[PDB]
């Protein structure tokens, strides 16, 4: 019997075509992100080195999480105390993270989602001090910029986009990642109420007035008429001053689909199917599905291809998501590209058998996509083979394994509680103390749903969930959700 394990991270990098050894990782985050990052990487560590602690971890702990005794702390290999208060004093402080990374020192940083995970200055400052980043490089995040820029790129690449203040704008597109000239970029923005109304009448009402630097429920405003446009447009300016402002047509109740991207540092990028997150309660992803079956496989594949084209163009690395908008008819529109891993990634992991955080790690050590066992198996190749893989036209087009249903849940020492169910064996979850997520797997969509409903029912018994998870059960049981109707209007009168 042949041995597939290796001595150290050192041998692994050498034997798997990597070009960098990462054996110490700093996690700039807490809660479920921290836990999930470690649980995923250690599972992989045990498989590859027969040693769960092969890759060391160092966490950041605030006076809050420390007194509350977070599970991630005792889980980590080392923890460093940081100032409490809002995240700008800790988890979100790029100058602090880089600083700690340097002194320990670690060879890489994982930020997951939230906080500074979408701040290009982190991968930039880390790279400047020889510290890897388990995410896209600054050059790729910059080359993508905000919604204005990324949408121009989308159009330059001929990916449909919703009517907006910059519709039609494109750039003239061997290496070298795309760039949007400051002058073209300025053509998608509206400087005053004057040209605002101008563009408005062209996009038609209702529309959204959004600041590019907006987010977090700020710098956004919905205008349904020219009469209110002015006040609202000035309201945005007052909220996020100096910020570039743009307008965009309001999506008329359509589906929200996402493509899961995964790229190495060699121009290779693959799609790991997608997720359907149309069910939402006031700007919150309530129920999510994987893969996305609502749309025709032929059409979703095309969305994968554009997602990959966009990723390749901005020279993306690691994992990220490309959000689309699918319409009842057959049309779809690019919305944005999240340059980070999202909390609902387990869905994909479960249907594509790909350990994402472990993949992010290996890619950061410089391992090509075709040398990642999870991908080789996904493509029907040998677990440890070395042969190249034609991703464009594979000899064994991957197929999703089953169906996953994920639900976001709420309550009636510790920051992250692991949820287990005696009822369903294909369901697992957690809870952060507020919100949490439950993940249900099934041979088919029907089975995935049944399991979720039983796990959710098993939840109702818990006092903290004797009510809050009642609407999810009703929703999952509605004939509408069961038949997977295209229209999502029924949610309102539930």
């Amino acid at each position: 019997h042949r041995d597939f394990t290796v001595a150290s991270p050192a041998e692994f990098v050498t034997r798997f075509g990597g070009d960098r050894v990462i054996e110490k990782v700093l996690i700039a985050n807490n809660g479920i992100a921290a836990v999930k990052c470690m649980r995923s990487i250690r599972r992989w560590a045990y498989e590859m080195f027969r040693n769960e602690r092969a890759i060391r971890f160092v966490v950041m702990v605030t006076p809050e999480d420390l007194k509350a005794n977070a599970e991630y702390i005792k889980m980590a290999d080392h923890y460093v105390p940081v100032p409490g208060g809002p995240n700008n004093n800790n988890y979100a402080n790029v100058e602090l993270i880089v600083d700690i990374a340097k002194r320990i020192p670690v060879q890489a940083v994982w930020a997951g989602w939230g906080h500074a995970s979408e701040n290009p200055k982190l991968p930039e400052l880390l790279c400047k001090n020889g510290v890897a980043f388990l995410g896209p490089p600054s050059e790729a995040m910059w080359a993508l910029g905000d919604k204005i820029a990324s949408t121009v790129v989308a159009q330059t690449l001929q990916v449909p986009t919703l009517p907006w203040s910059g519709s039609g704008l494109t750039v003239e597109w061997q290496g070298k990642r795309i760039s949007v000239p400051e002058d073209v970029y300025d053509k998608g923005c509206v400087k005053d109420v004057d040209e605002g109304l101008e563009a408005a009448e062209r996009i038609g009402f209702p529309l959204m007035i959004k600041a590019s630097e907006g987010g977090g429920g700020k710098g956004i405003r919905k205008a349904e008429s020219a009469e209110d446009f002015p006040i609202l447009f000035r309201q945005v300016q007052s909220e996020i001053p100096g910020s570039p402002i743009f307008l965009m047509k309001l999506a008329q109740h359509a589906r929200h689909l996402e493509v899961q991207i995964l790229a190495d540092q060699y121009g290779n990028a693959v799609s790991l199917f997608g997720r359907d997150c149309s069910i939402q309660r006031r700007h919150q992803k309530i129920v999510e599905e994987a893969p996305a079956t609502i749309a025709p496989l032929a059409i979703f594949e095309f969305m994968e291809q554009c997602a990959i084209r966009l990723a390749k163009t901005v020279g993306y690395v690691s994992a990220g998501t490309v959000e689309y908008l699918y319409s009842q008819d057959g049309s779809f529109h690019f919305l944005e590209l999240n340059p980070r891993l999202q909390v609902e990634h387990p869905c994909t992991e479960m249907i594509a058998d790909v350990n994402l955080p472990a993949a992010q790690l290996q890619i950061a050590m410089g391992v090509p996509l075709h040398r990642l066992k999870d991908i080789r198996l996904l493509y029907g190749e040998s677990p440890w083979g070395v042969t190249p893989i034609s991703f464009e036209t594979p000899s064994n087009p991957p197929l999703a394994r089953g169906h996953v249903i994920a639900a976001r849940i709420t309550s009636e020492s510790g920051t992250v509680q692991e949820l287990n169910f005696r009822s369903s064996k294909n369901v697992w979850g957690y809870f952060s103390v507020q919100f949490g997520h439950c993940f249900s797997w099934g041979e088919n969509r029907e089975e995935a749903i049944s399991n979720m409903v039983v796990a959710l029912k098993e939840l109702s018994i818990r006092g903290d969930f004797r009510t809050t998870v009642e609407y999810l059960i009703n929703l999952l049981e509605t004939e509408s959700f069961q038949n997977n109707d295209i229209d999502t209007g029924w949610l309102d009168y539930l």
